[PDB]
């Protein structure tokens, strides 16, 4: 099965022929890319609102509106799926989702309200895809840039009425009926430490310096608790890469930062008329991002390959989630680097899929948000700024569907890419819900 | 092969698999999706300024969150295309496109200049498909509910270094090195008369009563001109449909309107906090609309009987223009009732073309829009406006990408889709350009 080895323009972009990315029928080319034999592994990257729009504003100033994003843009089965959430009340459709809406759409198969995290809006739980490939016994893994307690790596293995109930705390406040001390679950990261996933990484070591109300650990802060089930914990780069093998009876968990990890990029934040009014701006790499703490790819990395080592196969979600939140600051360097950063690990898991054969490997977003590319003259009413793009010229960058503090997500369709078993799931118009059963159903889980 | 009959939500969707669109695995559908076969004939559908905001937004009001398009919804491949114009002086990349910078790409093969039609930065002609399909013998059909001077039909048989050199006045000051007086091929509308496509429907009727400056119909109005040339003219349904052939010895010019045709829905314009402080909106019919105006799909059905008669086949490009004009002018109604009626379009060319078994249908559009889908309670800087949809429920749009005059286009990728022998060529990432050349290759034109 092939990946599409280059489709950025074919020669000089003036003349006839010249911005062509395909060199020949591709016909043959799809038909080698189809397959409906067992998939292995399950490999899941998930730009936090990254819509078509954002896709091509990183392309256009980190490769130029001609280039090719050796990841993103690799994928050779693509389609458009909707994410709609659904009206708590009344049940009827909530055309703008958030991330934990979504992300149980497409970890259990049911549509929820927004805020919901592995739950229905009659409140009922859900098992979510990670929990039905553990107990399948596949090996799992959930990687995010975000908070672990944050809506997309919790929705594996929480459940809870509202994705605010962090830790203790927020939970006996937000979420009654899921606090321990009152009988629940517990907390998203109670619940993420019992779901015990072989393989968890990503940022969030604030909310584990917390204290159980209640069970066998009370008094104890979630972090002796992880230590005292058997956790690996892991806190920099260089013990992450010392990290041997990961299991149910060795577990991993990486603790990178305290709340989100470091932005890529730095870049100033877009303004009203930042177009015509400032200067073009470069986007600069940023100091504090450091060799300590590790980037997403090697996150990708790390994760594939101890979670490889299972025999059975295994299930691993991956998490650019900074896209999002940049998108919402109006902060297009911010969002742009956190898309190439995406990218990267995109490569990664396209590298081992192409070598095992049995890896499908999909590509989305949880909803589209708010950034547009518009002219360089555009007097717009919203946050606007100009950058410098890889080919020399000037892209302009709008955020206009909010005054109020942060931008908007969008309700817009978005792409969804694929390569690999079952991949032709994703061909055509499809709904997040549906990425549940292909992924189900490709592994085989019953 | 097959079309995708329907890909609506299944059942409940409050219940888990109640979202699902699929009811099953699609790898056997897409392997019999796929044929390299030569394509005898080729219906290319331009939704002007319909990316996939666009879509989601009209298939949320009309069909319901959960709803399905059968016709724009209904084709099995997929993909996404860039649409970037080039900066006339410097030759670098210009982000955001127009209509006639962006069909000069599909039509020529070559990326342009914004406003250019049929000419290239360097404003030498290049023959467009259209031409290249008539000196191959095929039949050829231009359709379109805008003026026929707009750029998406013009740039099929004009070519002009500004898109508004309608006719003669127009091109004497604004295209001086076209101006038929001053040695160049002619404005628009003369060039349109030039090429003598077999079937040309739409509006743009005012810009016929002009008179020629030069050339051997000078003095005489552009209508005359037609009707010495041989043209059929017809300028209502009821005489459209009692056309019963098209040729080059018979070649028919529809003119319906003087300027762009009737929108089909009428509703208020978008307003600042239009959301919050008025109620929501639900579009009503436009009685202005008329038995006597054929509709989008009744040109292009009559438009495919009359093409059909030629043994060698045809090309047809049909454009549902008033979904871009409606965007720029921030009515969601006039908007989305555009893209209904160019799904119904849609249904035509796919009902046809699934009985012909050879022939590609294309559904895309020049460039995406403003208009974003928005959470209900959103405050945002510009225009915006609540409908009640189809579902029950409340949908908002925004449009906060312009103050002045129209809102402004935005340079995000957008879906392509398609049907037919040659359809491969669509799926993944592609260029505008390359629908050139897989049109170009379908037909087999050399
Ligand atoms: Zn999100
Ligand atoms: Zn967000
Ligand atoms: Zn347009
Ligand atoms: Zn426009």
């Amino acid at each position: 099965m092939p990946v599409l080895e280059n489709r950025a323009a074919q020669g000089d972009i003036t003349a006839p022929g010249g911005a062509r990315r395909l060199t020949g029928d591709q016909t043959a080319a799809l038909r080698d890319s189809l397959s409906d034999k067992p998939a292995k592994n399950i490999i899941l990257l998930i730009g936090n609102g990254m819509g078509d729009s954002e896709i091509t504003a990183a392309r256009n100033y980190a490769e130029g509106a001609g280039g090719f994003f050796k990841g993103i843009d690799a994928l050779p089965l693509t389609g458009q799926y909707t994410h709609y959430a659904l009206n708590k009340k009344t049940g009827k459709p909530d055309y703008v989702t958030d991330s934990a809406a979504s992300a149980t759409a497409w970890s259990t198969g049911v549509k929820t309200y927004n805020g919901a995290l592995g739950v229905d809006i009659h409140e009922k739980d859900h098992p979510t895809i990670l929990e039905m490939a553990k107990a399948a016994g596949l090996a799992t893994g959930n990687v995010s840039t975000a908070e672990l307690q944050d809506a997309t790596p919790a929705a594996l293995v929480a459940h809870v009425t509202s994705r605010k109930c962090y830790g203790p705390s927020a939970t006996s406040e937000k979420c009654p009926g899921n606090a321990l001390e009152k009988g629940g679950k517990g907390s998203i990261t109670e619940q993420l430490l019992n779901a015990r996933a072989d393989v968890t990484l990503g940022g969030g070591a604030k909310t584990f310096a917390e204290t159980a109300t209640a069970g066998e650990w009370q008094g104890k802060t979630l972090r002796e608790q992880a230590q005292a089930r058997g956790y690996q914990l892991v806190s920099d780069a260089a013990s992450l890469n010392s990290v041997t093998e990961a299991n149910q009876q060795k577990p991993l968990l990486g603790l990178f930062a305290d709340g989100n990890m470091p932005v890529r990029w730095l870049g100033p934040k877009a303004t009203y008329h930042g177009n015509i009014d400032k200067p073009a701006v470069t986007c600069t790499p940023n100091p504090q991002r450091n060799d300590s703490v590790p980037t997403l790819a090697q996150m990708t990395d790390k994760a594939i390959e101890l979670l490889s080592k299972n025999e059975k196969g295994f299930f691993l979600q991956v998490e650019g989630a900074s896209i999002d939140k940049q998108d919402h600051a109006a902060n297009p360097c911010g969002q742009i680097g956190e898309t190439v950063d995406l990218d990267e690990a995109v490569q990664r898991a396209l590298e081992f899929a192409k070598k095992e054969g049995n890896t499908l490997v999909i590509v989305t977003a949880d909803h589209a948000h708010a950034s547009q590319i518009v002219a360089p003259d555009t007097k717009a009413p919203g946050l606007t700024q100009a950058l410098n793009t890889k080919d020399g010229a000037v892209m302009v960058m709008s955020y206009g569907n909010s005054e109020e503090d942060s931008q908007e997500h969008t309700g817009s369709q978005l792409r969804i890419a694929a390569y690999g078993p079952h991949a032709a799931n994703v061909v055509g118009l499809t709904d997040q819900t549906d990425l549940f059963y292909t992924m189900k159903a490709a592994l085989g889980l019953k």
